């Protein structure tokens, strides 16, 4: 049993920035994961490989709504990933391929 988010192949839970860097190597544009900081529950960073390195997009919450750009907002993290899977909408790349959680 788990939450929907817990079962999402791109969701790695509480891993560090440095551990994400090792998971997203070698670079492959559009390979991605989301990790959570131990600082605070639901403090997420979307980590995506693009143009030979990892880009890190930290989620913010504004009145409980999630964004990574202060332009486009979502109710939850799964909606955010869904959106950027289909088009870049200003990100460095679409989220093309999950780095599958093991």
């Amino acid at each position: 049993a788990g939450t929907k988010l817990s079962l999402m192949p791109w969701f790695h839970g509480k891993i560090t920035r440095e551990q994400a860097e090792r998971l997203l190597y070698p670079p492959e544009t559009g390979l991605f994961l989301v990790r959570e900081s131990t600082n605070y529950p639901g403090d997420y960073t979307l980590c995506v490989s693009s143009d030979g390195k990892v880009e890190h997009y930290r989620i913010m919450y504004h009145a409980s709504k999630l964004s990574i750009d202060e332009e486009v907002y979502f109710e939850n993290l799964m909606q955010l990933v869904e959106h950027y899977t289909s088009d870049a909408d200003g990100l460095c790349t679409r989220l093309i391929k999950p780095k599958v959680m093991e």
